């Protein structure tokens, strides 16, 4: 587990780099991939149920005045974190130099979605958010029968409220057991990465590579370790514990898919199931700070292939334009570099010129690489966040 | 809640049709309808959750002998009730004479949807009626085990009715505080409709509008009030009981949407569970007297516009004809206008002629408003049925 | 039951092929179709609820040592099964001579979908496998919580099983009161296939005809109760048991949609709920041997209609690609003729040729009527196996 997950990741990327520099990717998505794709099927599988189940459970065993004082908490700390992110994705494009190498030339609708119009139906197509809004619902309604005069109400709410943490409690087994295969799941996934997109790693390209990755190193080091350390909170053992989440998130590059593993680990380190099963679900669409940082270092890479120089102005309409499309990005691999192309449409940089396409192309060549270190920082996030609303409830 | 809902119906309708005669119609579309829109999903988002769960409690509690009776007794009651708002409605067409001021010339697959393939896909996509048809097989087979000579099989049974008993009760507590909002939904619904649709209340258009609303004052004095004092109900205390879903359904002009404010007003004034749970549901669309009485009216206005005597057989053909539609209408807003169109198909009066169109898209440019009529007595007869029924068990 | 299932099912066949040789088949399309259509509609509507309520259970009750065992076991029984199918059709139509009277010439992907990302929406829409994949995993998660050292964990997952259980117990209840309507679905049912496709049952359609009836009678005896006297269970007590399962299946040809009857059917006979629950539906999708006997006859009814000697090594890979077709065949009427399709395209004959068209449009005028006897044996196999694998745990 703490060694054959890291095993299957660190040979993975070398059977995976070996594999790609031959020319065997087709022959890694083949036999290798589908071993990585089943681990994904697995995580997916859990995602619904354990995120309605445990939210009930949560929202009832939790008081509505600290449920709604931890929204206004999470959501304030999950703005500035992204906001931090792309500030310092902008200050880490600009200590490297990526597009120097290459020259060339040149929102209602969304929160009345939030309320499902039928929870059957959001369980049964995904809609994370509408799930979270009719769980909590739920979950306040039950305690609300609680405190019911009538004695077939108190034991039908608990009745109900048990049955569903019964469903919650299942899920949480089903982990343990789905992560026993995560050495071959994260092995597969690595190599499948590695062999298709380490090849593009040359270059202007292996220098945005670096630029991304340094900037989350840095993200997790000057704000999460720092937040953490100022709200008391060991880094060292709450890497340790968010170890099989992390690494996950790295893996399958899905905040969605990997929210069963970070739900765990919250719960494995103590996080009360009113806080980690609201903030979590939440802060697998919302904060989404590796993006952030990526779509920041981007966007400059687009500016300076071009030969645009970017006024502060412009660079503070980045920021501002990077944290909406961090938000709107969802928790599946890919979604940042497609949110990407609607940040370049506000600076006024159109994907039908022709050299715009070009070095947009290029980081879709070496987005999935990209896209394992944005992840696991959305992730990281998730957790860092809760972990610091939980030290104060 | 008693005034504040009536404030902001009345104040609503004045900031309306105020900001209706100026223009600003685009403004509260964007400003003040999201606020009533939010109100309408939220009570959509109950309604399939408070149907499947009171019913299997309902239908279990109550007899099968006794809910067939009911059955019969409601579907009678709701046939008669529709036959008479058509025959109230065509009297009021010609109290009135809407159209003389305007000078021109010219089911067995129904039935076996009712049962389900799949309950976890029907509840999943609307359909209240398969719904309804599980829920009673499912309350039914619930009693059935409670006879069980087994004890492990009453317990089951025992434990999956409270379970869904507590889903019910948590619903009707959510109904309690959705209404909170109803004061600032209800006066953005109102304000919305009389902006876009009060300055089309002008000639022959006012004088279908006064035609229909007195038919359906008259529906509720002559027919409803008589028949609460026949079967001895005091018909004053039973609107103001009715008063949250009387203008719930007027506002948000669904009876679907409604369904969850009239089947907690039905349970605030002691009615059975194993009846209102029935004919509510089953009432929001099938008995829909306030459309049956509409579409009389506008089949008249269609044939004065037109210059065209209505023989007493084609009258007669009229009647039989919108209560075959009165029941097709579904629980939706403006879906008495689009079933409109086929009571015109059958009286050879195509949409195809021009002057039938224009005609109908005078209807179309103040069918809220009288959707809004329609939908009130549409829930009313709902209730009244389903006290009726009750108070004969 | 016993008898008038017997008799509707003798006299729809009577009234339908005397109504099919007049030529009113488009009358009992409209007046006697629809009860035999309500009635598949009702078995319909308890295949999701009783397969996923009826898993969770048994693989709870049962060990998870014992149900991978059981898996081995019936999956080795269904491959085996079915390759005698087809050999034993393969030798029918050598038997008979279907084809000499007409004188012409001329994966990976499954395997990952059983593992569904959303187990709510797999309910919603069908997918038995993906159910049947998340109830095992929910079950043995269940067991897994009762050896909790935590006293709310074992309560809470103890509730969840038992309100399930509570489901699956309801269902059972509802096909012993949905088979009293089957008297008349089943004489509906006969009636309309024997008025449609009993007048082409003429000339080399009716050697084809039975050449398959013979092969399906040689497949219960030579094998099923062969199979089931070796195990030790008497053949004659176990037909009176399946009698209702399997005329069901004979009449509406869907094992789907018989399946909440063949489980009834299996509890009736003391099976364990942790063997049948899984086996039943299982084999109702992958355990087809009279489809695999039906298409290891109609291909060599296409080779001989075409004059083509058929090589020992061609009819070789016509067992091979038949029994791959075999569990490719969905449990609903008529899949077995479309998938008959793709085991001529290896066979090297494809449907683009004229002859070819026109011996396979032969067996679609007849279709139906194999289409009875195929479901009845692709359900017994369901049973027979199910009976073994408990009869030796
Ligand atoms: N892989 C990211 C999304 C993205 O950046 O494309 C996530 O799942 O959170
Ligand atoms: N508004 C009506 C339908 C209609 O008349 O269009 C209802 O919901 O019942
Ligand atoms: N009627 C078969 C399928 C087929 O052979 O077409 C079944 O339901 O199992
Ligand atoms: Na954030
Ligand atoms: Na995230
Ligand atoms: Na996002
Ligand atoms: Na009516
Ligand atoms: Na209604
Ligand atoms: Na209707
Ligand atoms: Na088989
Ligand atoms: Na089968
Ligand atoms: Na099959």
């Amino acid at each position: 587990v703490l060694q054959k997950i890291l095993i299957g990741l660190i040979l993975g990327a070398i059977v995976g780099l070996i594999l790609g520099h031959y020319g065997y990717a087709h022959a890694v998505h083949t036999y290798v991939k589908p071993f990585g794709d089943l681990f994904v099927r697995l995580l997916k599988m859990l995602v619904m149920p354990i995120v309605f189940a445990s939210l009930v459970v949560g929202a009832a065993s939790i008081s509505p005045a600290r449920l709604g004082r931890v929204g206004v908490k999470i959501v304030v700390y999950y703005l500035l974190t992204s906001a931090f992110a792309v500030t310092l994705g902008i200050i880490m494009a600009r200590l490297f130099n990526p597009g120097a190498g290459i020259h060339l030339a040149v929102l209602v609708h969304i929160l009345l979605d939030i309320v499902p119009t039928n929870p059957f139906g959001a369980l049964a197509n995904g809609q994370v958010l509408p799930t979270i809004f009719f769980a909590i619902i739920l979950g306040i309604a039950i305690t609300y029968l609680m405190n019911s005069e009538n004695e077939k109400v108190r034991k039908s709410a608990e009745t109900l409220l048990d049955a569903i943490n019964g469903l919650a409690e299942a899920m949480y087994k089903i982990v343990n057991g789905v992560m026993q295969l995560a050495p071959i799941g994260v092995f597969a996934l690595i190599a499948y990465v590695m062999a298709e997109q380490g090849v593009h790693v040359v270059g202007e390209l292996a220098k945005v590579t670096a630029a991304v990755y340094v900037g989350l190193t840095l993200q997790i080091l000057l704000v999460y370790f720092v937040l953490l350390k100022i709200y008391g909170i060991d880094p060292i053992s709450f890497i340790k514990h968010a170890k099989d989440a992390m690494l996950t998130a790295f893996v399958t590059r899905s905040s969605s898919g990997t929210l069963p593993v970070t739900m765990r680990v919250a719960k494995e380190m103590g996080i009360s199931e009113g806080i980690y099963s609201f903030t979590l679900p939440l802060g697998a669409t919302i904060n989404m700070d590796g993006t952030a940082l990526y779509q920041g270092v981007c966007t400059f890479f687009i500016a300076n292939a071009l030969g645009s120089h970017l006024t502060v102005g412009q660079q503070l309409t980045i920021v501002l334009t990077v944290v909406l499309a961090s938000i709107g990005t969802a928790g599946v691999p890919g979604a940042g570099a497609i949110m990407l192309a609607m940040a370049l449409h506000s600076v006024g940089l159109p994907l039908t010129d022709p050299n715009v396409a070009a070095a947009y192309a290029m980081i879709l060549g070496i987005d999935a690489i990209l896209d394992m270190g944005r992840t696991m920082v959305n992730v990281t996030g998730d957790l860092t966040g809760t972990a610091i609303v939980a030290k104060t409830e």
